[PDB]
């Protein structure tokens, strides 16, 4: 009534299918959690699904990666109900369309220089956009989506390196073009995949570089979930960055509990529910700083890397309970945590070997050769 | 026996399908010479075709262009036979007994939100394989598709069109470089198909063959559409280049003049050898030159008759250039009707030009050009 013409949009980015595909205990999360991301897509009977890069782990992805997401795309995607809204741009019923751009992971590979998307474009599933080719300008055009009244002009940037796009942007050389139709009708939409926190000098893209018209961001490249659009103080659009669906890396962002969004744009307004993954691995992790405790750590000790190395292992003993704690109400999550402990050792004191906790751990955490860190 | 050694290849380049698609007279001549190409293609049993671009006159093809050419694919490219050869390199795309192997030229680039191509789509419904597409921005790697046939290798090299000033700029620059295979660099057969500019335009508008590394057997260059599709040796660099023709005059220049040809290839061990075929169903194009300043006891500078003395002399060239192709047409049934003819008309001296009105309509039906039938120059 009202609804149909408000846009129901399911949101994830950085997917990572296939990521330890071989792996014998972690080699089917991704999977899992795609089969989630799809479910919740076709239970909110949701418009269209929009992704932020990195679907796949491997620009080649496997025949088996391949052929397990087709068979999803294939289960969810396809339906009785009919597409709701049309495509004013150019270029067995599909009910959920998938629009997504390519990260540095599936990025354009090849003879022909494809991208993994592609195949699923081919096979009738996605939607890439935002495929830049200019090699001294980039001129981003919108895909023109529209639903009942309400209009969303879709802005896209597969995944550049972001020492390039840094001096596209100074050099005034990135440029968006409007609608030529009524410009301000449009709700302006963008998804890119690209560093968001400072690296280099020029690694990252500051927010303040892109366009001021734009009115969401779906920032993609970024593994830790900020999914909860957030105004920016000098633009004033919101960015939303949605985790990824899987840890590929075991730093304090990537512990955030991963999420999908559920966006709804009305007219130009929009509101972004966020959705928990449950079938997500854990990942717990906790620091522990050594000079910050003399009582209990004496840096002039031959018995105190026997003391400390006692203490890591109630650490790590809780930090598993608390995760099978968790794991009471949640059926969907695999069995095997992640952990990690964070040991600065400033001060006086010195490492030992993983090898005996590797050991002792083995088949209660799912990373036992990763399970401590070390630094100054 | 020793057939089983040696690769055969259908060579092809600028077929520009879907070219005037909408003209009454020249709408359906891509389509019906993509037909002979395709039929000469499975009667020489070839092992796969190879085309140096342009495949489609448009970036965005009619529906009716790329629908037309996905039935002929499914017609010729379709068959009993398995294919022969394989590829050692890592992806390739009822059952498909002619690979279509293609880079991109200048009108059938890359466009659109995905930044695809035509060929492409072809690649999607299985019948081509889409290769050559250089993707970097500072440098440019060109890697070999490798082949094998028996015993015998190619490395078959690609570059889809490139805006010559750039790839200029590139070779200069040293950053254009060819991998050579990891195994045994010296076995293969170095074949590299290329979509540039081959004449002089610019300062930098087309490309020296020079540039070419010189450790490549073959150079098929499919940009020019002028047919020198007979290999000849490059005095520099000592590799072959074949320059087919393309199958459709898209200009009246002198060399669309020249009779368009298809190209069929051996290639048994590093040794190679190229057949031309002469393709039937083309529109004729007939072309000569007059200059005025050459003949004073025909043509007076200074004469209000003329103009009127030089206009009936073009009827002449005309009316015998129009019988002259209704000659060649006896044996030909293959070939459409309505010729393409032009003159071009050099008034160097103290000449001056006339209304072409009278020649387009005096010749509206023997003729698949009547408007552009004329040209004048200084
Ligand atoms: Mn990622
Ligand atoms: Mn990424
Ligand atoms: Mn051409
Ligand atoms: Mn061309």
């Amino acid at each position: 009534l009202d609804d149909e013409n408000t846009f129901k949009i399911l949101v994830a980015t950085d997917i990572h299918l296939g990521f330890m595909e071989k792996d014998a205990v972690r080699g089917n999360d991704t999977f899992v959690t795609l089969d989630e991301i799809l479910r919740l897509a076709q239970e909110n009977e949701v418009d269209f699904i929009l992704l932020g890069g990195d679907l796949f782990h491997e620009n080649k992805p496997s025949r088996k990666t391949l052929h397990t997401c087709l068979e999803l795309l294939r289960k969810y995607c396809m339906g009785d109900r009919p597409v709701q809204f049309e495509i004013l741009s150019d270029q067995l019923n599909i009910s959920i369309p998938v629009f997504s751009i390519h990260g540095n992971h599936d990025d354009p590979t090849g003879a022909d220089a494809l991208c993994a998307l592609d195949i699923l474009s081919c096979a009738g599933f996605v939607n890439h956009f935002g495929r830049s080719m200019s090699v001294e300008k980039i001129d981003i055009s919108p895909v023109l989506l529209q639903k009942g009244s309400t209009k969303i002009a879709l802005y896209g940037l597969g995944s550049i390196p972001d020492e390039r796009l840094y001096r596209m942007f100074v050099n005034k050389k990135v440029t968006m073009l409007r609608p030529k139709e009524d410009e301000n009708s449009w709700f302006n939409l963008f998804v890119i995949h690209q560093n968001r926190s400072k690296h280099g000098s020029t690694n990252f893209i500051p927010e303040q570089f892109l366009d001021d018209f734009i009115d969401l961001v779906i920032w993609g490249h970024e593994h830790e979930c900020k999914i909860a659009p957030t105004k920016n103080e000098q633009q004033l659009f919101y960015i939303s960055q949605p985790g990824s669906s899987v840890v590929t890396s075991l730093s304090p962002g990537e512990a955030v509990k991963k999420h999908v969004g559920l966006l709804r744009i009305k007219g130009r307004k929009m509101n972004m529910h966020k959705i928990p993954l449950h079938t997500v691995r854990q990942f717990f992790m906790e620091d522990i700083v050594l000079a910050n405790h003399p009582d209990i750590f004496n840096p002039d000790n031959p018995k105190v890397t026997q003391a400390i190395q006692s203490f890591c292992l109630e650490k790590i003993e809780e930090m598993l309970e608390n995760a099978e704690r968790e794991r009471l109400g949640n059926s969907h999550q695999p069995e095997k945590p992640l952990v990690r402990l964070r040991v600065d050792y400033s001060g006086g004191f010195e490492p030992f070997s993983v090898l005996r906790f590797s050991q002792k751990f083995v088949d209660r955490v799912a990373n036992p050769k990763d399970i401590i860190h070390f630094f100054r």
